[PDB]
């Protein structure tokens, strides 16, 4: 069959792609995927990652985390109850994310029935020519065909997978894929990585983990969040820490044997050991191309795996195009989609546009929250002759009562203070994540710290603390701090 | 006894000036309160209204009352308790909100000593002459002079006061001032009007009421949160009334009787009864010029009761400011705060700068919570020909699980059409106060729609919806709604 636009992944950004060329511009669109609900055995389904296995059913995830943490500061504020009859039931968690995750499955399937011009196909999708598609049983290439769809332009938008480490015992650990589907919350649970995944679930484990459990996160470098804020990362570690989570940094897996009673036996590099219910490995995700024989048409990919892009999404091949995690950059579900809308814009729109990745707000579901926006004051000051940290941290007041006393709430704003202007805020504490995205908007006009603080403030609140700030804390000049 | 600045009233405005002109401009500074600390017998204190009986202590309140959410949304999430065994301790709440809003009386107590040339007086200020304020033992202009204070300026922000009906038995009623210390939570209270304070203590009663408690908020008119968002108004009232709280518009207290038991028999204009613990009356401030004796310098007064002021804090006196409540606009904390900055900028600085009171984020802490800034529709549709609305209402997904599925967060952007201005931005839902801090900043810089839609989203937020609106859900043109233009 012959179409406009063929789609390989409908996830955050084939979606985008394909909804945007099908009924903005009027194409012929096919969208293929290798399962229409969430779940074992391909866990990622029509809908993408972020659907299925990533920010929808995590977000939920964290959400009941944090009534832990509402339960115990409700004390503060008077309220008393039944301690010791207090239990957090996972099976309840994990059917209420399956049936929020199958609803959003079955609108998508309800989507492409009644879309015209919008097709879905189910099975592996993979390059046979440059204008054909060839839809296989399985991932295997030998596997059976199931269609052949003639493309006048192919998107490749087949995400990332989680990275496995080749050490001894790999296959006694799971990945944040199987985590969404544990059917008991471990007792004891290892997450390997100091990345956002591995932080967000260590805070939903420690939350939902049975009487005398514990959580333990490892790290090689010294410092969890590599990439944020450097006081967020050292705040963020002190408040797990706080919470009940076991920090080992400097630590990582060199192997995994299974104790006597099936329990996992882990080695570190330093020779400690740990005896844990589940290990979960969040230490990278890769751009998933081995399943497209992209050696069939010659589309350039990186050493990483990662499918090249120019900044319009065009691969080295006419007509093929990559967005999303497949292209390796920013792994966000919105940059996904905004690339996804640019893409077709330009292509099928004559309306040429890129995705900006810069100053893009995002956030961390750690517990407490993140969120972020533009340079943090390193990167800045290798950029910019003067750099400004305008900073406030401090236990916000609900704190001091709820007894959550080590909760302090950062806000940091990184101008170049040659002009003022804004090129970073780094927040964090309940409500960052929410606070952080009208900072965007800030950023993309170019805002300056006057700005801010000429804003008046909401108050109460933590987001006033950005409008209250006149005076640097310290300074970056020609790249050296200055206090 | 010789100052550069005098201030009458050490809260929201008064401390931020007077701090200002001592730390920026190294002056001498005189401020006045008639308390050193929250609570009887004068309610504010050092610190102001907001501190000891308003934003602070209110803000700890409605974070304690949204645990009966909490507790009751956690079994969505797996979360299972003993619920016969909940009980909500409002002696404990009170107990730590009097311990949180002492030690920041504390802490400024403290800042007036560590301070060189920033003095604090207590008593009451009043105007002797142009440039003499007068401290005495009481409010009384008869009683004990305790201080003369020269000034070169002064500055009135002695803010505002609850406003109390001349009904048959205001005396069985209370305000704000007295919500702040009941020893007991109501059974049953009736919240009187539809403002802001109204809302947040008929949320607050509601969470801590005892069993078989019931909260009725009256509101004189036919909906509650005049000024507000219409759809926003329309929606609070559903999600209160969702949460047990009776909301009676249209209705408005003539006499309130004691019961023999102590309770309340409150008759309303209509003929309606109902017994109450506690009628708690919010239905206006009124700023607080009466005691300063303005008379004696002739500071002019509006048709209000509010201090004239010109752009920058000025009355008709030279030398004389008035900034916050006292000037009877918008009252609020941050707005007082602001005029006292740029006064004391201007004025010691040598670079004059004037409030912007257009494009002010605000909140409301009902249950769940208001963020608004700039204009509602209504407002911009007869100010623009063209008023585009974008709308986004829906009850978040974390709410179909927590089983309350009547929370419908809301968002508005309401635009001049012809440019794609932002005029306002107006959110109900949880974290909505958070969300629309920064919403202020984008309206400082004229945000198009535009700038909203093509920033990329945090995902997954509520807050994302304000960058996922591209099209209309309908305009007013000159004046009038409709669903497409001409
Ligand atoms: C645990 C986790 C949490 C995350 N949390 C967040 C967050 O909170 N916010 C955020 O913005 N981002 C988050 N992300 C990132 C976000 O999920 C991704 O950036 C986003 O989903 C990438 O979208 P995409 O279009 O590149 O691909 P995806 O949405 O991953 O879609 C790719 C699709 O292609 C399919 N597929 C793969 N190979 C083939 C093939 N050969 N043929 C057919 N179909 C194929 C897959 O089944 C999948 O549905 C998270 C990721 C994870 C893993
Ligand atoms: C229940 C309630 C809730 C509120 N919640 C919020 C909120 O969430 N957000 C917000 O922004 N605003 C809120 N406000 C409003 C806010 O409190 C005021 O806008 C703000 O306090 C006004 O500041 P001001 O500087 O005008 O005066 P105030 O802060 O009221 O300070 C006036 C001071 O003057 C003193 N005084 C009065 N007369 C004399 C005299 N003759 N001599 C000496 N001292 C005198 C008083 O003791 C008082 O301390 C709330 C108000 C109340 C009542
Ligand atoms: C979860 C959430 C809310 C409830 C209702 N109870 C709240 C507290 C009341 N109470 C006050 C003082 C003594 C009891 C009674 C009603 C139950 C379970
Ligand atoms: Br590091
Ligand atoms: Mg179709
Ligand atoms: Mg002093």
């Amino acid at each position: 069959k012959a179409f406009d636009l063929v789609v390989i992944g409908a996830g955050s950004g084939g979606l985008e792609a394909g909804w945007n060329a099908a009924t903005l511009y009027g194409k012929r669109v096919a969208v293929v995927d290798v399962q229409t609900s969430h779940g074992p055995p391909f866990y990622a389904a029509l809908g993408g990652t972020c659907v299925n296995v990533g920010c929808v059913p995590k977000k939920l995830m964290v959400t009941g985390a944090q009534y832990m943490d509402h339960l115990r500061e409700s004390a503060g504020f008077g309220w008393e109850f039944d301690g010791s009859s207090v239990k957090a039931n996972w099976k309840k968690l994990i059917a209420a994310k399956n049936e929020a995750v199958l609803d959003i499955n079955k609108s998508y399937e309800g989507m492409f029935n009644d879309t015209e011009g919008l097709d879905f196909f189910l099975g592996w999708g993979s390059l046979e020519s440059k204008n054909v598609v060839v839809v296989r049983e399985t991932a295997d290439p030998k596997s059976a065909v199931k269609e052949r769809l003639q493309a006048d332009h192919i998107l490749l938008a087949t995400g990332s997978w989680p990275q496995m480490p080749a050490i001894p015992g790999i296959e006694h650990c799971i990945s944040s894929n199987e985590a969404f589907y544990l059917p008991e919350p471990p007792r004891r649970v290892l997450t390997v990585g100091g990345g956002f995944i591995s932080v967000e679930f260590a805070g939903i484990f420690n939350a939902y983990k049975p009487p005398g459990g514990k959580v333990t996160l490892c790290y090689r470098n010294n410092l969890i969040l590599r990439g944020f804020d450097e006081t967020i990362r050292e705040e963020v570690t002190k408040q797990l820490t706080a919470n009940g989570i076991e920090i080992m940094t400097n630590e990582n897996p060199a192997k995994v044997s299974l104790n006597t009673d099936g329990s996992k036996h882990v080695t570190f590099e330093s020779g400690k050991t740990l005896d844990v219910d589940v290990v979960m490995m969040a230490i990278g995700r890769i751009p998933r191309t081995n399943d497209l024989q992209l050696g069939n048409v010659g589309v350039k990919l990186t050493p990483k795996g990662g499918v090249q892009v120019d900044e319009f999404s065009r691969t080295n091949v006419p007509n093929i195009y990559a967005i999303g995690d497949i292209t390796d950059r920013l792994m966000l579900t919105p940059v996904a989609i905004n690339e996804g809308a640019a893409l077709v814009d330009t292509v099928f729109g004559n309306k040429p546009r890129k995705t900006d990745h810069t100053r893009v707000a995002s956030a961390v579901f750690s517990i407490p929250p993140i969120g972020t926006c533009g340079l943090i004051e390193e990167v800045a000051a290798k950029e910019f002759e003067k750099v400004a940290v305008y900073m406030s941290s401090f236990t916000p007041l609900m704190h001091n009562i709820s007894g959550s006393k080590y909760k302090k709430f950062v806000a940091k704003i990184v101008t170049n203070h040659s002009d003022g202007t804004v090129l970073g805020v780094h927040l964090l504490g309940d409500g960052a994540p929410e606070i952080i995205q009208a900072v965007g908007v800030c950023l993309r006009l170019n805002a300056k710290i006057s700005d801010f603080y000429n804003t008046i403030g909401v108050h109460p609140t933590s987001a006033e603390e950005l409008c209250s700030m006149r005076t640097p804390s310290y300074y970056y000049v020609k790249g050296e701090k200055m206090e």
